[PDB]
């Protein structure tokens, strides 16, 4: 699944599909690397937890927006779901 | 709000940090700058997550001077993380 990621400025990153997520980076590619090892550990957690994963990916376009992600660098990571 | 960490060289090279305000977000890093920049996040995001489920999180921390000579932090190396509550 292609999951989109808000990257703000080191920078910071929201994953608006998966709540609570975060990660950063002292540069963006640093900043998108970290937060899909940040998706994979949370849905390895949720794992070991016994809960179910569902997930459902919005699109950039859905996201744009919103003015909470104002100034936002927008890009995408490919989690195994 | 400063937050005191605890810097700790482990086994590996490798470093860890434990936070003596919010003891369950002990992190880590392969480097120094890793291991305080993810406990940063993991405070953020335990402040944050506090106020999602409508929680008060305005309350005291602790402070260096106040923990530096406790023998459980004895070689403990210190330093101050600024998160906004």
């Amino acid at each position: 699944m292609e999951f989109p990621i808000a990257v703000h400025k080191v920078y910071g990153v929201t994953v608006p599909d998966i709540p609570g997520v975060h990660s950063w980076g002292e540069t963006i590619d640093d900043a998108i690397k970290n937060t899909r090892e940040a998706i994979v550990g949370h849905v390895e957690t949720l794992i070991e937890l016994g809960e179910d994963v569902e997930f459902t990916c919005s699109t950039v376009e859905e996201l744009v927006a919103k003015p909470e992600y104002a100034g936002a660098v927008w890009a995408l990571v490919s989690v195994d779901l």
